[PDB]
């Protein structure tokens, strides 16, 4: 029979690739269909370029792709419209904001699979040891706590110990961290939903200068090369007070044999002041049937299975990744495993999207501009003031003649 081939997630990031292969194999066994899993690189922007080689070729060699929340406007021509395959009631079982993100000129490009939000991981054992009773609410507090805990852990012999790790590599992840920095200082959304390029302002500049001030001080010098997993591995070994990352890291830190099992919590990221908005970048992944698949019926069946209640449940319970179905947020087993899903639900509801809707098919290019200018601040090459001016000019060139 047909072989249904899937590219989605990466064995280089946590358990997501191993789990995705396992779910696809489970569907193949359940339906009696042959399946193959094709692995992907870690970083989302590398995966986009890989998948684009298949799409440019109209290649039938991959039937199902796991696509980023930032991709529908880019990838729509390469997606099979799923709208005729789902009833209205089936579609209403997902969060409507995500179904809307995935719908481009009326084409339902992809089913919501899991959502994502940037959060603050913190070592609660260490906060207690150093006399703090809550995690930091402001970035100034985060800095003060990091400096104090670092001084003590270094003095006690831990040469590897840092205050804060995050994603400072030049790739999409840095755009996500930087949107949080800027938005949490009252600096805006970089490009607003209405199209205004707003980034050249003093609050955004401050945000970026502040992040530079961490590098080599409370965060490792090498943080300018860290993606999700580089940060996570410093954290997970017990060597960081704080980490910014996504929900997937929680299950991994609780695993048997994790040095930090039972020693951490999560909360909203800090902000510049009490009247700034909370910032959590909205992420997440979707399930797309290739417009070039020779087997659309089977591929749609696999996509509906992966997006189903029990597979999203398994993703929540085993991998601590956030469902796209509201009903799972009231499931007793989901909540007992991950009580913080309830505690942070409003952080997840208020998450701020990167500017993929307004940049549309040009989002790749806009984000590359953001991460490169932000990286130039983190490296010390430019100050935030210069970087936000140069970034404004670059985004202006990229989006000239683009209407939304
Ligand atoms: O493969 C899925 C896996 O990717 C992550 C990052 O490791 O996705 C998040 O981070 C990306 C940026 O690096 C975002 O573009 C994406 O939207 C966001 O979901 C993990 O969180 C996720 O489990």
């Amino acid at each position: 029979g047909p072989v249904i081939r899937v590219a989605g997630d990466s064995t280089a990031v946590g358990e997501g690739g191993r789990w995705m292969k396992e779910m696809v194999e489970a569907w193949g066994k359940k339906t009696g269909t042959r399946v193959e899993y094709i692995d992907s690189p870690a970083d989302t922007n590398d995966r986009l370029a890989l998948y684009q080689q298949y799409w440019a070729a109209r290649s039938p060699d991959v039937d199902v792709y796991m696509i980023d929340v930032i991709w529908p406007g880019i990838v729509a021509p390469h997606a099979l419209d799923l709208k005729p395959y789902l009833t209205e009631a089936e579609l209403k079982e997902f969060f409507p904001r995500i179904v809307q993100n995935n719908t481009i000129r009326g084409k339902l490009t992809s089913l919501p699979f899991f959502t994502d939000a940037g959060i603050l991981y913190y070592r609660k054992d260490l906060l207690e040891k150093y006399g703090y009773t809550s995690p930091p609410r402001t970035w100034n507090e985060l800095e003060q706590m990091a400096e104090r805990v670092m001084e003590g852990e270094r003095r006690a012999g831990n040469r590897d110990f840092w205050g804060f790790v995050f994603q400072g590599k030049p790739y999409e992840g840095l755009t996500c961290d930087a949107l949080e920095w800027i938005y949490s200082h009252g600096g805006g959304r970089i490009v607003e939903p209405d199209g205004t390029i707003s980034v050249n302002n003093g609050r955004a500049a401050l945000a970026l200068n502040r992040a530079h001030g961490w590098v080599g001080r409370i965060a490792p010098q090498g943080v300018t090369s860290y993606a999700e997993e580089e940060a996570r591995n410093v954290w997970q070994q017990g060597n960081s007070l704080f980490m910014r990352n996504w929900p997937y890291a929680y299950a991994l830190g609780q695993a048997e044999g994790s040095p930090i099992r039972g020693k951490f919590g999560v909360t909203v990221l800090p902000k510049a002041s009490a009247d700034a908005p909370n910032a959590a970048t909205l992420g997440g992944w979707q399930l797309m049937v290739s417009a070039y698949s020779r087997y659309p019926k089977e591929a749609v069946d696999l996509v509906k299975y992966l997006a189903s209640y029990e597979v999203q449940k398994d993703n929540a319970v085993r991998l601590s990744r956030l469902p796209t179905r509201p009903a799972l947020y009231t499931d007793r087993d989901v909540l007992a495993r991950n009580p913080w899903f309830r505690d942070l639900l409003p952080v997840f509801q208020n998450a701020v999207s990167a500017p993929s809707d307004v940049a549309g098919a040009r989002y790749n290019q806009v984000s590359e501009a953001i991460w490169t200018e932000v990286h130039s601040v983190l490296t010390g090459r430019k100050k935030g003031e210069q970087a936000v001016r140069d970034l404004e000019a670059r985004i202006r060139r990229i989006l000239r003649h683009h209407h939304h």
